């Protein structure tokens, strides 16, 4: 469908660095997701992972963050 679990991105192909869960939940839900949390030690380091983020919101994909 139109939603996916994903790292929400900020320009240009960067995760939102994090430490605490509430920050990520706030960020993710503002952007239409159901919830979110801070994933420590993931594919791109520590970043906010959103649950059921709408597909029109950019996400982290393979490539260089800058």
């Amino acid at each position: 469908n139109s939603v996916r679990d994903a790292y929400i991105a900020k320009s240009h192909n960067c995760v939102y660095e994090c430490a605490r869960n509430e920050y990520c939940n706030d960020l993710c839900t503002k952007n239409g997701a159901k919830s979110g949390y801070c994933q420590w030690v993931g594919k791109y380091g520590n970043g906010c992972w959103c649950i059921e983020l709408p597909d029109n919101v950019p996400i982290r994909v393979p490539g260089k963050c800058h």
